[PDB]
Formats: C-alpha cells, sequence, structure tokens
C-alpha cells in the first residue's frame, strides 16, 4: 500500500477525527487497500496552523482543518467565517456544495493546497467563567479566545470583548482564568470537558464553522486521475457520514451539558448581535476586494 499521512488537531469521537476515520476507511475499501491513510491526531504536530504549513511543505500530504485557520493563506476564506452567514446546516449545505464553495476550495490552489471539500464543525456558541451573556453589552471586557483567525480576533473585538487568538488546545488557559471564554460548537464544549472551567454558555450560533479537507497540491496533482476521483469520492462521502454523524448528536451534548451543570442561556439577544456585528463587513481585512466578493457571493447563493 501506499502511505497517505492525513492530520487533524483533535481526538477519537471528535467531529474532523470522525471524518478522517470514515475517509480512510472508505479509500482503503474503494481502492483495495492500495492506500493506506495514516492519521495523526491530537497535538503531535502543533496547531491547526502547524499543520496547514506542513501540508504546504509537503511533509503531510492531507489534513481536515477549521476553515477560520486558512484565511492567514489566502484571505478570501475569511468570508466563509462572517458572523450569522449560515442560520441553518440546509442552506449551508447547498452554498458550500455548490459552485460558490468549490470555487473557493479550488482557490487553494494558490497557496498550494488541493481543497477537497467541507465537513462540518458546527455552530459556535460563546462560553464563560464570568457572568451569563444575553447581549452584546454582556461581553465588554472578556477575555475571549479565538482561533488564529483575522475574520474571528475582528469579529470579537467589534463585539466589544478583548479576543485572545490561539492554538488548540486552551484548557489550561481557561482553567487557569487566564483567559475568561472562548466559543465553539457544542461537541468540543463537551467532548473537551469545556464545562469544567467554564460556567456560562449563550447560545448565539454567531460563525457556522467548517471544516475544510484539503491535501498538498502537487503531491495531489502527481497522482493518476484516476486516483486523484477515487480520493475526492472517498472525501465527499465521508464528510457527507460526518454531517450527518455529528448533527445526531448535537441535541445529545446540549443535554449532557446542561446535566453536567452549565448555566445555559438558550435564547440570547440575537438581533442586537447581529446589528453590533454591521460595522465587520467595512473591517481591514474585509474591504479588500477578493474578500468582499467571496463574502457578497456567499450572501447571493443564501438567497
Ligand atoms: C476546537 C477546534 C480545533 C475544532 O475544529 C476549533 O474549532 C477551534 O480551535 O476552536
Amino acid at each position: 500500500a501506499e502511505d497517505i499521512t492525513l492530520a487533524v488537531v483533535t481526538k477519537p469521537g471528535s467531529a474532523q477525527y470522525v471524518c478522517a476515520e470514515r475517509f480512510a476507511q472508505l479509500l482503503a475499501e474503494r481502492s483495495d487497500k492500495r492506500f493506506n491513510v495514516v492519521l495523526h491526531h491530537s497535538a503531535s504536530l502543533g496547531t491547526e496552523t502547524d499543520i496547514l504549513q506542513q501540508v504546504q511543505l509537503g511533509a503531510v500530504q492531507m489534513a481536515i482543518v477549521t476553515t477560520g485557520t486558512l484565511d492567514a493563506f489566502v484571505p478570501e476564506m475569511a468570508a466563509l467565517d462572517f458572523p450569522f452567514l449560515f442560520t441553518d446546516t440546509t442552506t449551508a449545505d447547498r452554498v458550500l456544495d455548490g459552485p460558490v464553495g468549490r470555487g473557493l476550495l479550488d482557490r487553494l490552489s494558490t497557496a498550494g493546497f488541493k481543497g477537497l471539500h467541507f465537513s462540518e464543525n458546527g455552530f459556535r456558541h460563546l462560553t464563560n467563567s464570568i457572568r451569563p451573556v444575553m447581549t452584546p453589552d454582556d461581553v465588554r471586557g472578556l477575555k475571549i479566545r479565538v482561533m488564529e483567525s483575522q475574520v474571528h480576533r475582528e469579529l470579537w473585538r467589534t463585539l466589544g470583548a478583548n479576543p485572545t487568538p490561539m492554538g488548540w488546545p486552551i484548557y489550561a488557559e481557561l482553567q487557569q482564568g487566564t483567559l475568561d471564554g472562548q466559543e465553539n460548537p457544542l461537541w468540543v464544549i463537551a467532548e473537551y470537558r469545556l464545562n469544567e472551567v467554564q460556567k456560562h454558555l449563550s447560545l448565539t450560533g454567531h460563525v457556522y464553522s467548517t471544516h475544510t479537507d484539503l491535501a498538498n497540491l502537487a503531491w495531489f496533482e502527481a497522482l493518476p486521475a484516476n486516483d486523484r476521483r477515487l480520493l475526492a469520492s472517498c472525501m465527499q462521502d465521508a464528510a457527507l457520514w460526518q454531517r450527518t454523524w455529528s448533527r445526531q448528536r448535537d441535541a445529545a451534548y446540549l443535554e449532557q451539558l446542561r446535566t453536567a451543570g452549565m448555566q445555559v442561556i438558550e435564547r440570547p439577544d440575537i438581533a442586537t448581535f447581529r446589528q453590533r456585528v454591521q460595522p465587520l463587513s467595512g473591517s481591514a481585512l474585509f474591504e479588500h476586494k477578493g474578500v468582499r466578493k467571496a463574502l457578497e457571493d456567499l450572501m447571493a447563493a443564501t438567497r
């Protein structure tokens, strides 16, 4: 078999881990064992950002990483993590799998990646150790961890938080109180036990977060066309499979976290959240042509 190295930053039972496993399985099956996927996971290889550099270098062939982390590599990706772009998965799926998302995946070539598909991370929700949050006013001052992504730092600056970008993991900082909160989908909060270091959760659903499933461009294009097709086929089916797997578990995660004692605000002030993020579309980042046109194309597609 040819071994193919695929990295994720998270652990077994996590969303991108499950997608990768399913991919590795399907690939082994469909390729009659001509390929064998070697998953690297947890913190072996550093942050998602370190991972990307390794994939860009070719020392790792494939990875599944949170899409926001790619905007350092390809600015237009930031538009995907614009707040309240998507408010349901039906719309998200159609738009991401359709020509607009596909064109954004294609333009990852500019940074030396082949973009294969989007997979699901989830709606991100806000958590903290300081007070309940209903409105943007409630986040004033809070030291909220954000991913190493330009759009996310500016987003949370715009809402009046004091955001700090930082690679995964983050639990020690939260427990040591050095950071007041963070934000992520429900599976993350549960599977990484963030409830242990975070009293509060608000269901803001502020960003619909995807993973990007990608490969080193040069390595991928040097494969025969039938194998390039074979790999895309497997990753597309893996991503579709994992969306369903994860979405089946969301409900249970919420209840798990409730049972665990988190104080949950289930309907925070979303209209006031939306208004407060309005100036972000004139951010330094979002003034850039490529980025703004990508945002516009995405929004148009939702309608
Ligand atoms: C937790 C995570 C690595 C899951 O992809 C990402 O959402 C993050 O860093 O917040």
